């Protein structure tokens, strides 16, 4: 996250940490035994940590959960990053508390203009490497679906939003990959992609989680 502040421990509970030795991308938390990432984070030996603020000390709230499957989604183009959305199921259920929780998914889309909350260990910097070792979090405002095609053309699908600043200064950026973007209290996308981190006139973009409810309520019923 570029240009955003300190969550403090604890206060985004369904932020999940993907780690395969090292941690590579978030994940929300949707419910004691799955979680909602992107298809561009697979890989296999995922281990899911939830209860995280600093992701190199253990703090006493963690709990360190392997996947045992991973689902990514039917439709995944890893090229166009159309349809970026992957499931994890974990191997057992996560004992929810304060500090580790699911979210909601959505009932409708989410709307043009809606602020919502982006968070992650992602990259700090838009020029440049700074990793940081606690929760970053970023409010910002959806952009409308004409603003994102002209930042990106012939790139995005009815399967994606952008959300950020035209101006620059603000964004996710690698490593906040998989993470949650949080509207009204659901979770409406997933980060994605982006040219850069914070960039101007490149805003990031994001999975329109709510084109997805269907098939994650019927994975989850079956699996
Ligand atoms: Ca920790």
């Amino acid at each position: 996250i570029v240009g955003g502040y300190t969550c403090g421990a604890n206060t985004v509970p369904y932020q999940v940490s993907l780690n395969s030795g090292y941690h590579f991308c978030g994940g929300s938390l949707i419910n004691s035994q799955w979680v909602v990432s992107a298809a561009h984070c697979y890989k296999s030996g995922i281990q899911v940590r939830l209860g995280e603020d600093n992701i190199n000390v253990v703090e006493g709230n963690e709990q360190f959960i392997s996947a045992s499957k991973s689902i990514v989604h039917p439709s995944y183009n890893s090229n166009t990053l159309n349809n970026d959305i992957m499931l994890i199921k974990l191997k057992s259920a996560a004992s929810l508390n304060s500090r580790v929780a699911s979210i909601s998914l959505p009932t409708s889309c989410a709307s043009a203009g809606t602020q919502c909350l982006i968070s992650g260990w992602g990259n700090t910097k838009s020029s440049g490497t700074s990793y940081p070792d606690v929760l970053k979090c970023l409010k910002a405002p959806i952009l409308s679906d004409s603003s994102c095609k002209s930042a990106y053309p012939g790139q995005i699908t009815s399967n994606m939003f952008c959300a950020g600043y035209l101006e620059g200064g603000k964004d996710s950026c690698q490593g906040d990959s998989g993470g949650p973007v949080v509207c009204s209290g659901k979770l409406q996308g997933i980060v994605s992609w982006g040219s850069g981190c914070a960039q101007k006139n490149k805003p990031g973009v994001y999975t329109k989680v709510c084109n997805y409810v269907s098939w994650i309520k019927q994975t989850i019923a079956s699996n």
